[PDB]
């Protein structure tokens, strides 16, 4: 039909990978406020009736192993799958405590042909992480129904545009996760997911602007980036 | 508010760049069926009240100059902007008849800070082109609020295919993506929000198309388009 079947016995798993402290050997800074994000996400998705699992400070190999193991579970009774990544990043990559991991490597475990119990079901990846270091200064023969693509039914909700910084507040957490949780709490029971994320886009874009004693980091702006390979509308109610 | 203001005197420009024949120096083959796409789009957006401008076989230089020129027009009386790219490509790249153009280079002309008459208005880029050479084998079924906006805000990129992948085209019917896009626009433009129309495009391409080839390497392949939205509001064509 036009909407994903969301009345399975379980909504599904929500894995939250929260990397705050990084190996001294990498020289990466601590991510203050990420715990606020993790807590916020846990509550938001608990309310949406997901089975939330929080993990902290995982190495690159621990991330891969976790995803591999999770992709091997039986999701037959689950409507969907959600993974949230909170860490440093670059374009196409997220950081384990000890070094970079290609996002493709993580998401590949859930491909239509590699995780059969999630075939045809919405696979949501929410990524709070830099995608580079640019700063936004702002302005102002009938074969139907035989097969589906292995890349189909994924949604990648990026906190920021390709190549750009992603902003985070020590007190309130990241702009994106902050806004995402608020919009889900307010609209999960009346808007389709893409429309929810569009309001997150507007909230982040209009209501947030950096303030810094360092001119380089001051008055900066952010726009999130919705990437959908979904084939159906997604309602959480 | 919740929706873009789409009741300006004009809906806006729809630039269609249709690259079919390429310089021999590039070594790229003719794009059979692309003319079908270009005509389908012209008609589809004409019915949506867009001022359509078709361009054919432009060099990489001409594409840049065209985009620069268009971005320098006064879009004050126009609700939105649409650009359709039909060509060969690779990840992040679209081909002029005489070589590659970085997509960012093209879209940058329309950034919130560089095209003021489009600031706050939906800027739509529709890309029918390869994003790599991968094949999908498939599987059987304070208070600074509203002081400024991001410069990269209010763009939508409707890609024909997922990052890294081939995009499929039929010499008779045109590309899988453009076929489906025009069909869904024709049918749903007067009753669905744009993201929901594009989601039906996703489903149509994903379920109704599959390659047939005597060559095993190109046979039984599948495709999923890729919607990339930096939009801040819902978009309705009514
Ligand atoms: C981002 O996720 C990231 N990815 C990898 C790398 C190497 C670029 C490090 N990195 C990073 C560092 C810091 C942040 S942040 O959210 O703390 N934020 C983004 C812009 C810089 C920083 C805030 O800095 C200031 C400085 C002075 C006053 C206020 C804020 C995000 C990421
Ligand atoms: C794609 O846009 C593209 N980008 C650049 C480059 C150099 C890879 C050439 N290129 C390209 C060539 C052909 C197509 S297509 O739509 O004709 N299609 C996609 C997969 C190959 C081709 C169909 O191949 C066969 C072969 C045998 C039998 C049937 C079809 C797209 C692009």
């Amino acid at each position: 039909d036009n909407s994903y079947k969301m009345d399975y016995p379980e909504m599904g798993l929500c894995i939250i990978i929260n990397n705050k402290n990084f190996h001294k050997s990498t020289g990466m800074t601590s991510r203050s406020g990420t715990d606020v994000d993790a807590a916020n996400l846990r509550e938001t998705f608990r309310n949406l009736k997901y089975e939330v699992r929080n993990k902290n400070d995982l190495t690159r190999e621990e991330i891969v192993e976790l995803m591999r193991d999770v992709s091997k579970e039986d999701h037959s009774k689950r409507s969907s799958f959600v993974c949230v990544l909170l860490s440093h990043g670059e374009e196409g990559i997220i950081f384990g405590t000890n070094g970079p991991v290609d996002l493709k490597k993580i998401t590949n475990f859930f491909r239509g042909d590699r995780c059969r119990s999630l075939t045809g079901k919405p696979k949501l990846f929410i990524i709070q992480a830099c995608r580079g270091t640019e700063l936004d200064c702002g302005i102002e023969d009938d074969m139907a129904c035989h097969k589906i693509p292995v890349e189909a039914d994924f949604l990648y909700a990026y906190s920021t545009a390709p190549g750009y910084y992603s902003w985070r507040n020590s007190k309130d957490g990241s702009w994106f996760i902050q806004s995402l949780c608020a919009m889900l709490k307010q609209y999960a029971d009346k808007l389709e997911f893409m429309h929810i994320l569009t309001r997150v886009n507007r909230k982040v874009a209009t209501e947030f602007e950096s303030f810094s004693f360092d001119a380089t980091f001051h008055a900066k702006k952010q726009i999130p980036c919705i990437v959908s390979m979904l084939t159906k509308e997604l309602y959480f109610y």
